[PDB]
């Protein structure tokens, strides 16, 4: 596994952080990341350009699963999920720059360049994903068969990937399924994450496509799915023990999004 000189400082692992923090430690982990050398080449610059500056909602979702969690129970030494949300973000911002394609990513740098970045983010993140069964491995002696599961991830994630086209599911899919088994080496209900993670990313979906006296409801109905699918994600969540405070904040920003506010 290659290795980088410095990725986090300061950070307190099992703390309640508040999205921001969390969305601003996320953005340190992502610049710090960009230059301890993940994207070397000619795809330098376009990689940087896409993922620059985002809702970085994914990580964020997978670095809170893991980090509540943990507070369950340990396994020596707090896992503080980075490179594994790294690769979420990987995965997400290469989904987007697939579909921009015929400013844009392809245009201050073309479309060949476009696509090869697209599979250097994709290749990256699983490398990335072993990168963080290695930390594990050094730092978590006590967690359980971290080969195997490492593969089991990969093998989801894999899955996953090749099931887009809808297609903003499975990534968010990915976020809910890497941080429960990260946060633990469980696989215990992951079925139910898989739920959770499916209401959860709906609700997103429907109240992106919802974001703005035409009698056009105001989709009304839309947002009574929307809101249903948000209580079935909270009643999995809070079944698990694991819905923080974080997920107030969080599902009222998809609301909010859905309102117009």
């Amino acid at each position: 596994a290659p290795r980088s000189v410095a990725l986090f400082h300061g950070i307190h692992p099992l703390n309640p952080k508040n999205y921001k923090t969390f969305s601003k430690e996320f953005e340190t982990i992502l610049n710090n990341a960009i230059e301890d050398g993940d994207f070397k080449g000619q795809l330098t610059e376009p990689c940087s350009y896409a993922l620059r500056g985002g809702k970085y909602i994914r990580p964020i979702i997978l670095m809170e699963i893991v980090r509540a969690c943990q507070l369950q129970h340990s396994f020596g030494a707090p896992i503080y999920p980075a490179e594994a949300a790294l690769a979420v973000e990987y995965f997400h911002v290469a989904s987007l720059i697939i579909d921009d394609m015929p400013d844009t990513v392809w245009a201050r740098f073309g479309v060949a360049k476009a696509q090869m970045s697209a599979l250097a983010l994709t290749m990256q993140g699983f490398q990335n994903i072993c990168r963080q069964i290695d930390w594990i491995k050094e730092h978590c002696p006590r967690f359980p068969d971290p080969n195997q599961l490492g593969a089991l991830l990969c093998t989801f994630v894999s899955h996953s990937l090749n099931s887009a086209g809808e297609k903003t599911i499975p990534f968010f899919k990915i976020a809910f399924i890497m941080g429960w088994v990260l946060g633990t080496g469980t696989i215990e209900d992951i079925g139910m994450i898989e739920r959770a993670a499916h209401c959860f990313g709906h609700a997103f979906q429907l109240a992106d496509d919802i974001k703005d006296y035409a009698k056009i409801h105001g989709k009304q109905k839309t947002f009574d799915d929307v809101a249903q699918s948000l209580q079935e994600c909270k009643k999995i969540l809070h079944g698990k023990k694991i819905f923080t405070s974080i997920w107030n904040e969080i599902f009222q920003k998809v609301i909010n999004v859905a309102l117009g506010t």
